[PDB]
């Protein structure tokens, strides 16, 4: 077999909204897409995060007024294809860039959808 680098999990929310979370080797969620009305938007969501995974500049390195460093990966459609969790330190945001770059080159999607 081949070496795995993290995994995506496509789950639909309580409002049936399709949202995949990117997790690292320890299951640490490093990226989380927005609520998509269709799974087709989530397929193009992961297609875009995988293509913009080495594109460090496409990540929006921002700091919340809570003093929290995070990054939102944009699409051509101005859509957040993956917002990161708000970190305490800036170095944790940079490790986040490296981690989403590492595990974002994968496409190992776990279908958690079908919750009814």
């Amino acid at each position: 077999g081949v070496i795995m680098a993290g995994w995506f999990e496509l789950s639909k929310s309580s409002d049936n909204q399709f949202r995949f979370v990117l997790k690292a080797g320890n299951g640490e969620t490093i990226l989380t897409s927005e609520l998509y009305t269709s799974k087709t938007s989530a397929e193009k969501g992961i297609a875009s995060v995988r293509s913009n995974s080495p594109q460090e500049e496409r990540y929006e390195k921002k700091t919340a007024s809570n003093g929290k460093f995070y990054f939102n990966l944009k699409a051509a459609n101005h859509q957040i294809i993956g917002s990161s969790q708000m970190y305490a330190t800036a170095q944790s945001r940079e490790t986040g860039i490296a981690s989403v770059k590492a595990n974002g080159t994968s496409q190992t999607v776990k279908d958690n959808t079908g919750s009814n």
